[PDB]
């Protein structure tokens, strides 16, 4: 094709991300009368997604996924939209993100300095706790060797509730679960079904901690080569796809626990007052690394009313 674009992305084939992905290159590659073609490369084939987003700076990535979280590694107050129970639900992170002034100016830094431009947000699910021993309460994740993504907020999400975290590639996780070289790891519901973490995990907990959305980003290299009218394509069909994306995600969150018991997982709901709590000293040590900058996100979003 004049464009042959690529996606990359760490979830997998049968995945909702994946899904949404295909939505969107569909509609991409119909409106623009076959001008652009975009082909994607799933389960990591080409770096988890730190490496991707270094390939849609320098413009030899032209699409991928990305939390807001994300761009803790560039800016550390942005681990904000990470610390675990402080975005309380996706209504919440929507209006984080494009209606604060901390979100907007993210918005803008993510173009002039990384070389990327966000053309929508999605929801990816809330994060929830499997194992390979029930969780009851905190007192169950002591020395619960749980596995997590190598992103500073899951790695304090473990630390905090007394777990001890191991930082792992997501393609490895399941061979890890089933070996148990890890006892746990702590995706969204999607995930666990996706990965089939679900065949080799005999409990699941509902921990809430982590609410994740899913950014669609493009390489600016890419986008300006792009005239304005295909410009519009892309954008319209991320729109599109996140809107598509987010409902993959809702619809699933209120059928996978029953899902899960039919594969014969069993289901706990530990108190969470004592996982919140353990958070605190966390919230605390976020304050003390990340200054006023840190101190002021936090504010702009615990502002943010949670009913729509
Ligand atoms: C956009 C993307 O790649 N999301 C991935 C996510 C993030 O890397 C971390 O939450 C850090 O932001 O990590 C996983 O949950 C993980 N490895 O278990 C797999 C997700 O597909």
């Amino acid at each position: 094709a004049d464009y042959d674009l690529k996606f990359g992305m760490n979830a997998g084939t049968s995945s909702n991300e994946y899904k949404a992905a295909e939505m969107f290159a569909k509609e991409v590659k119909e409106k623009s009368q076959g001008k652009i073609e975009i082909s994607l490369y799933p389960s990591s084939q080409l770096g988890d997604d730190r490496a991707m987003l270094k390939q849609l700076k320098d413009g030899s990535l032209d699409f991928t996924f990305a939390e807001s979280a994300r761009f803790q590694l560039f800016y550390p107050e942005a681990a904000v939209f990470a610390l675990p129970y402080v975005i309380s639900n996706y209504n919440v992170a929507q209006k984080a993100l494009f209606d604060t002034e901390f979100g907007k100016d993210l918005i803008k830094k993510m173009d002039k300095d990384l070389g990327v431009t966000l053309l929508s947000q999605a929801y990816n699910g809330t994060r929830q706790t499997t194992s390979n021993r029930a969780i009851n309460s905190i007192a169950d994740m002591k020395g619960l060797k749980l596995e997590v993504p190598n992103a500073a907020t899951n790695l304090a999400y473990a630390k905090y509730v007394g777990a001890s975290p191991t930082p792992m590639a997501f393609s490895e996780v399941y061979l890890a679960l089933q070996t148990n070289a890890v006892d746990g790891q702590e995706n969204p519901l999607a995930a666990v079904q996706a990965q089939k973490f679900y065949e080799v995990q005999k409990f699941l907990a509902m921990t809430n901690h982590i609410l994740n959305d899913q950014l669609y980003l493009v390489s600016n290299e890419t986008y300006k080569e792009l005239p304005e009218d295909l410009q519009k394509v892309v954008k319209d069909a991320a729109e599109n796809a996140a809107k598509y994306h987010t409902k993959l995600f809702v619809d699933g969150e209120k059928d996978l626990v029953t899902f899960f018991e039919k594969q014969g997982v069993k289901i706990t709901h530990p108190d969470l007052v004592p996982f919140k709590e353990s958070m605190k000293p966390y919230y605390a040590e976020f304050v003390k690394q990340t200054g006023q900058k840190g101190e002021s996100a936090l504010k702009q979003i615990e502002a943010i009313n949670p009913h729509h």
